[PDB]
């Protein structure tokens, strides 16, 4: 349209509405030239010692918008006051918008940058409606919307692994390389605005509230079962019963049994540091999966599992999400100790998942003869069994909101491991690069130009979702548990920029924090 | 138009549909100032010992584009899809279009 | 109907119409007389040794068409032209035909 | 429909109707069960020392109609009032069909053959509508319905040569393999009665008319020509000219040409025989053509010539076409001399086509000095050329009607060079096979059944053409030359049946009996 107009105004809030909430917020980024406008073929051998570290694939001079974190739509305040007044939520609606676009050309000409704006350059943007492209946005990689809105951020560069061979940096004869010129973009200069909308197939709701009931423990506690249970053996061989009393969880016959489970090792945290065995690289002794003959870590393990059993230290770290309080920087190769890393702890999930640093069960090993005796075997996996129950992992305001399922036509319970919602058709992947510029060429070529003059761009970007609420109806009488900021002798404000004007964030906050009768 | 205001988009596909398929290409050129806005009169004498290599001709100050090879409408996998399925092919229409240009 | 008269035709060809291709295949057929028109009780103890291979079972005196082949519908040229150009398929319907039978 | 009614009479007549001509012919056929109902490969490698002949395909278990003769459709007496009459005609229109089925069984129990006929028993039939089969009606092959309509007549057998490898008896990759029982066929019992229609396509008409004058002599011989030749130099070196005079067509300017030539030997027929040089085998200097390092003989070479010269004994044996008074039996290796052999003459076109033994022309090899003289070089050999004329060859009542031009993409004038219609899409190919009864079979098996009863079929098939004529306007005054049944002191009538019931055909008519002025 024009120069001197804006193309978009600045959303940003919520409303609530019921069992509806829209949220809203805008940001302003910042687009790199990835690659000096060009696709190069990246790979990588066996690193640290394992082949699975090994890839081939391209990079390409794309960056992409991630808006695949909870704290890119929600505000401290407004999860907390979702949290602690739903049972449940679920995603319906999505509206992208990308307006307010100024190209600017850089210039190092005598040793001395000048930062001039070009009016006339251009920028690239589509979104893959059709899932033709590698998909990246829901693994877990940085990127997305910055928590705090006056936070300028820069888009990450697209890129993607594809087929490598016998584990090595090589190619194999079904390597695919995807074009990305070759989808139809829309150009937009200065004065230009791109617009898209998308709403969300059903999806259950995720559940935002704990079982205030064990398993193993739904029978009433005064009255006693009408069934027997075989008991022991008299002398004489023959089998005895005795009647199910109440109130004796023990051995009542149960309907419901819990779900999957994997073990993996357990470490105490700090207050029980001493009792962690010294010195120990868990890579070597972690749970690991085979794919290819190449051995990867599985953190953090399928669902079905509590890595924590509340009122102890002790953590099965590798069933854990950690994130970092302090956001830092790419390539940071660096040890950190506990203390400024946030580890959730599902523990609000013991009343039906197990701990997953405990055994699952025991079974039996033989069969008893007037000659062997009756042997157990305690086992440490156990998958899926018919008629048993779980609660899937919780999601945090600093987590994942989707996941994509992979479409190879078989898969059961999608529920991706990092939580959230599994989707076959996600939210489209939004791509967008500068336009190339050519610098002075004077003469024929069949050669392709390299000589190009530098630009960046910058924009904002405002993201409309919808969300569907769950209401709770509890007929619960003495008072809940809801999150609060409980914090002694605060030396500063959480979830607020400190002295210098970086934003704190000390604590995960989740979603389970009301109650149901199993 | 307008200066802030793109002039079209980057359209770059194929749409195959049943027994005709249509292509699309987008691309970014570049124009120097040839002969610094001059005809010139070239010409050349019997080079590499053989008079055939001797013309006389002109060279002008344009520049002109050429869609004559077939890589420039097909990837490699629509022309393998072509290739291996079909028994013939031949053109029926063109349209080209030029578009968010520039003088530096 | 008649003697004289052919009951049916040899159809047998395959016809692709987009999303959807139909199938056509004819054969000629023998039905020997099984069993003597008798039906009998046949069984076997372990074998081999192992006794999976034990089981108890009637033997009829009726014989079965069984179309559970691929290669009973496609030819190797039609199943090429299917695996190098979808990503997937799905049976929509069936219709058998026995005709011009003789009883020797 | 039923078993004690006819299918179809018997229509056997011409029905000349102005520009129109309709003909009918009725044949009795007998299709025997080739290869038992199965498809073999068969195979050659180089036969008579030329690999050549060797060759990779397959013999199938079907037999077919050809109709691709003249003497299927004209009698002796029909063709005559053609020729006599007519400048030119094509066909227009084709109508097969197949009626009276009969299927019988044979059996050879107790040394004894028994032919009983089957009832049930059906014969399958289809006809090749999108040229989707390779073609083989075209090539002069034997297994046409015979000349005289008593004749009963087996159909011949169906199989083709792919694609071999370096001239060897092995397939290539590309070498195709095709099934005739993937096709729609219809299925006959003894009741039962088979149509088909079909119209050709614009063709140009054949013209039965040889040219009145030459084309050398096309000029007024009383008026001179107002342009002048060179005719000699001075002692000056100067050149000097000549008017052209009347009649001297030696040396008038032309303005057409003769077709094209390639030269071929000529051998004199019985009278001359000693002058013929003795014992030559032709293969080894013979016209020949290579493809893919193999050399065939390419009788009768390409149009646009006179195998003989009008008044003489001497022949162009390769550029005839040599028919047989006395048909023969398969597989005959057999040597024979001229006397029970029809030498077709096309004679009556060398006013305009060049003789096939004689040097094309001469031209010239070099540049006249002041030293070297002016020198020329006959040739043996011309191409097309633009502005020439030359006559097709003619077609006989013995000869092919039509031919299928390969679908190759690029071809210069079709026209076979066995005489004919050239055709893009030509009449269908009509395959026909006895659909197979099994034997005794007691047992299942895996394995395909081999035991089959050994049958024959037998039936009437009816072949209706319709041609379209070009009535001649002449003004000749003086009478023309007709075909005209001159014999001198018969022992038998020609086109008729012997003393055994044997039929006798003596000559081989041809078509060019008119004239036209050029």
């Amino acid at each position: 349209d024009g120069v001197g107009n804006a193309s978009g105004d600045w959303h940003c809030d919520s409303t609530w509405m019921g069992d509806r909430v829209v949220t809203k917020s805008t940001r302003t980024w910042v687009l790199p030239s990835y690659n000096n406008h060009q696709y190069r073929e990246i790979k990588s051998g066996s690193v640290d010692g394992s082949n699975a570290n090994a890839y081939f694939g391209y990079s390409t001079p794309w960056g992409y918008f991630d808006f695949n974190r909870f704290h890119s739509h929600w505000s401290p305040r407004d999860w907390q006051r979702l949290i602690n007044n739903y049972w449940g939520f679920r995603p319906r609606s999505l509206r992208v918008k990308i307006f307010n676009i100024q190209v600017k050309e850089v210039t190092v000409q005598d040793s001395t940058t000048t930062i001039a704006n070009n009016l006339t350059s251009t920028v690239q943007v589509f979104t893959d409606d059709d899932y033709q492209l590698p998909y990246v946005v829901g693994n877990g990689t940085e990127g997305c919307l910055p928590a705090f809105p006056p936070q300028v951020f820069t888009l990450p560069q697209y890129g993607y692994a594809t087929l490598n061979r016998d584990n090595g940096d090589n190619p194999t004869e079904r390597s695919s390389f995807f074009c990305l010129e070759y989808f139809p973009s829309k150009m937009l200069r200065t004065g230009n605005n791109f617009e898209f909308t998308y709403s969300f197939e059903e999806v259950p709701f995720h559940c935002s509230f704990a079982p205030s009931q064990n398993l193993f423990k739904l029978a009433n506690p005064l009255v006693d079962q009408y069934l027997y249970r075989f008991v022991s053996t008299s002398a004489t061989g023959a089998i005895q019963f005795q009647k199910n009393l109440a109130g004796r969880y023990a051995n009542t016959y149960k309907n419901w049994f819990p779900g999957p489970m994997g073990r993996t090792q357990g470490w105490n945290t700090s207050s029980g540091s001493s009792t962690n065995r010294v010195s120990v690289n868990n890579f070597s002794v972690s749970n690991r999966m085979n794919l290819e003959g190449a051995s990867y870590q599985v953190n953090p393990q399928p669902n079905g599992m509590t890595n924590t059993l509340q009122g102890s230290n002790r953590y099965a770290l590798e069933n854990t999400m950690i994130f970092n309080a302090q956001n830092a920087t790419p390539g940071t190769t660096s040890v950190y100790p506990e203390d400024n890393l946030l580890l959730t702890s599902e523990s609000e999930t013991q009343p039906v998942n197990r701990v997953a640093y405990n055994t699952g069960g025991q079974m039996a090993t033989n069969a008893q003869n007037a000659t062997t005796a009756p042997t157990v075997g305690t086992y440490n996996l156990q998958e899926v069994l018919p008629g048993s129950v779980w609660m899937e992992r919780d999601v945090y305001l600093q987590g994942p909101i989707w996941a994509k399922i992979p479409e190879t036509g078989a898969h059961f319970h999608p529920s991706p491991a990092m939580g959230g919602f599994g989707l076959k058709h996600p939210p489209p992947m939004m791509l967008i690069k500068n336009t190339p510029v050519p610098g002075n060429i004077t003469s024929f070529s069949d050669v392709p130009v390299s000589s190009f003059i530098t630009q960046y761009s910058t924009g904002q970007v405002t993201v409309e979702m919808e969300w569907e609420l769950k209401k709770e109806n509890s007929k619960r009488w003495n008072p809940e548990i809801q999150y609060t900021n409980n914090y002694n002798d605060p030396q500063f404000v959480d979830f607020a920029p400190d002295g210098s004007g970086e934003y704190r964030t000390t604590r995960a906050i989740g979603t389970r924090y009301l109650t149901r009768p199993l």
